This record gives C-alpha cells, structure tokens and sequence, in this order.
RNA sequence: CGAAGCCCUCACGGGCAAUGUGGUGUCAGGGCUACCUCUCAUCAGCCGACCGUCUUCACGAAGUCUCUUGGAAUAGAGCGU
C-alpha cells in the first residue's frame, strides 16, 4: 500500500504467477525477502516478485526504491500464499525473485515491459 | 549459506517455518577468496565418585566384696579392678 505505486491487473497476475513455476523447474529463483534483496545488489536478478498483503510492511518497504537504482524490474502480487506456491513452498512469501530465467525468458521480457508501460 | 530444521504422535498423520527453522560466526573480530598447518580449545552429550562434613546405629573393659552408720551406701575405714 506505502510501497504501491500502481495497481497491477489479475491478468498481467496470471501471466507472472505462471512464468514463476516454469522459473523454478528450468531455471532457478530466490524465495524469501532476504534472498530477493542481496539480488538486486548483486545484480544477479532479472525480475523481482513482491507482495501487498505483507504485514508489517516494513519487510517489503525498500524493493520498489531498490531495484529503481539497480535497474532491475518488479511486479506486484495481491497474496502472499500465491507467491508462495508459485516459488514452490508451502508456506508463504513476502517477496522472491528470479536468478536467471530458463525456457521463460520471453515471457518475463515482456511482462517486464507490461510494467514499465503501467509506469 | 538457504529448508539442509524444530515440535507432537507408537505409527499413520498433524503443526511450525522464506516475515528464515537449521548451518556458519561472536575482538585470541568474524565472513568470502587463496593457500599453510592442524585439532584435544570450545560447545553438546554419556558415565560418574573418593575424601570430607552432618546425622543415626551396631559393639564396647573393670567390685555391686568386708566392717560401722543409715529407712536406703552412691558415706567412713578395709581389700580389689
Ligand atoms: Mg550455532
Ligand atoms: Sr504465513
């Protein structure tokens, strides 16, 4: 919400839940906020993944800031369970993020590029 | 480093945990990289006392002889242990 600039749609949702799965079994991601955040300053992430119903939202806070002067893109999910499953946990997480994208490296191009036409 | 983890249950199974269980590390700073050497430090865990002290208990030597006084010798005098 502090940390929501705009609102992302269910579909451009959809898209990037599904590119998140094929992420995991091809290439490889990061789950956690902790993992998503030493990413984007290692500069070893192509697209980061956060959360709007992260309570306290201080945990989440600094990505959008972040990754605006890493150069590496983000999107927003409504659920955290969502992003939980699609990292592949049982549990849920507050952000994650993708360490180089495998057989979905078109598909997360133009999400990428959904997003940044969004502003 | 990143689920490699913890709890309940005989098990089955359940709960916890990426908002981080667990590994590493804690000023002889540590970590990462590159090598040298090596440990007996530390932490976890097993076993597990002596002595001493306090209390309680068992065992444990040698006269109940003489005379006088006395209601009564545990007294006096005598002899003995
Ligand atoms: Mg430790
Ligand atoms: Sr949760």
């Amino acid at each position: 919400p502090v940390y929501v600039d705009f609102d992302v749609p269910a579909d451009l949702e959809d898209d990037a839940l599904e590119a998140l799965e094929v992420a995991r079994d091809t290439g490889a991601v990061k789950k956690g906020t902790n993992e998503t955040t030493k990413s984007i300053e290692r500069g070893s992430a192509e697209l980061v993944f956060v959360a709007e119903d992260v309570q306290p939202e201080e945990i989440v806070m600094h990505i959008p800031e972040l990754a605006d002067e890493k150069g590496v893109p983000f999107i927003f999910v409504e659920q955290q369970d969502d992003l939980g499953h699609a990292a592949g946990l049982e549990v849920g997480s507050a952000a994650a993020a993708v360490t180089d994208a495998g057989e979905a490296d078109a598909d997360v191009e133009d999400i990428a590029d959904k997003v940044e036409e969004l502003r």
